[PDB]
């Protein structure tokens, strides 16, 4: 575990993380996809190899040693919001699951439906609500990747909150 459990926010690519493994923003299908998806399989296509895996659950698939979680939130577009919530939960609850199996002592880690997944909705606080949820119980340093100057000061503001 880490000495002394954190959560920190960057504003950079996911595929450039500093952390002992990396939760993609995957697709059910184990395709290359887009946005964190189409980064993640630039940087580590190896990982790809029977990552398709249903909404709501998370794959880990190693990349020679280090290790891909392919966590796979619901398609808003699709989803009810109240099922779609349902389901972006258990997807951060897997995370943690594989997170604490790996043994790691850091994860970074992309806020989950928040794309195009988001069915044309901001969904920074649900999303990263649920990753705390998750994560709370876990003893890896948590580094939570963005894109966007806004969403870097508000997610840094809600980790900051918590003390
Ligand atoms: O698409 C690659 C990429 C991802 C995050 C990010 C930047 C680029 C600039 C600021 O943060
Ligand atoms: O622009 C697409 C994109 C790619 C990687 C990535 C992000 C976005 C946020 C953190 O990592
Ligand atoms: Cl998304
Ligand atoms: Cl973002």
């Amino acid at each position: 575990g880490a000495m002394a459990p954190s959560y920190r926010v960057k504003r950079m690519d996911i595929a450039k993380n500093d952390e002992e493994c990396v939760v993609n923003a995957a697709n059910p299908r184990g395709l290359p996809g887009d946005g964190v998806c189409k980064a993640v399989y630039k940087k580590w296509p190896e990982s790809f190899k029977n990552s398709a895996t249903p909404v709501g659950t998370a794959k880990t698939v190693m990349c020679g040693t280090y290790p891909v979680i392919h966590a796979v939130g619901p398609n808003f577009s699709n989803y009810t919001e109240s099922e779609g919530d349902r389901e972006l939960a258990a997807a951060y609850r897997e995370v943690a699951k594989e997170v604490t199996r790996l043994g790691v002592n850091s994860v970074a880690i992309p806020l989950l439906s928040t794309g195009v997944y988001s069915g044309g909705k901001d969904r920074l606080t649900q999303s990263l609500n649920h990753l705390f949820t998750a994560m709370d119980s876990t003893d890896a340093d948590v580094v939570i990747y963005c894109r966007d100057k806004e969403w870097e000061k508000k997610i840094s503001e809600a980790i900051q909150m918590r003390t």
